[PDB]
């Protein structure tokens, strides 16, 4: 994954470095979560290009729909902790747990995010992630 992850500078090859995920798919679920992990802090980091970070996200949340239930739940925990640690600054990261929920514990995954306490100037990508995906009539009051 590190080497994928030094040839993505460009973002050309970051599609072959899907195929090659699915290689892996086809050891797999691991080596698919490391890439996943990663892939969301490279997009956490902003480098990449509008374009090039868009089909990233959409080409994972098309992939993810096939990945099993531990990988997405490991993801799941990943995102709360980096949401925890409040180092987003877009909303594809937004779009990519928005995804993951809808795939979908899940109550208890929204009780425990209700418990957490939000980070200032990214409470409007929470609200855009909640609609998103809406929550039960209890969660949501």
């Amino acid at each position: 994954g590190d080497m994928v992850t030094r040839q993505a500078l460009r973002g050309r090859e970051t599609a072959a470095l899907l195929k090659g995920i699915f290689k892996g798919s086809p050891s797999g679920v691991l080596r698919r979560l490391q890439v996943y992990k990663h892939c969301v802090s490279l997009v956490e980091s902003g480098d990449l290009h509008v374009g090039k970070v868009s089909e990233i996200i959409g080409l994972l949340m098309l992939e993810a729909r096939q990945l099993p239930g531990h990988a997405l739940a490991e993801l799941a925990t990943l995102f709360v902790e980096v949401i925890k640690r409040g180092s987003l600054s877009n909303g594809k990261s937004l779009e990519l747990f928005s995804t993951v929920l809808t795939a979908l514990f899940k109550k208890q995954l929204i009780n425990t995010l209700c418990s957490s306490k939000w980070d200032p100037q990214c409470v409007i990508h929470l609200a855009n992630m909640f609609r998103d995906i809406p929550l039960s009539g209890e969660e949501l009051q």
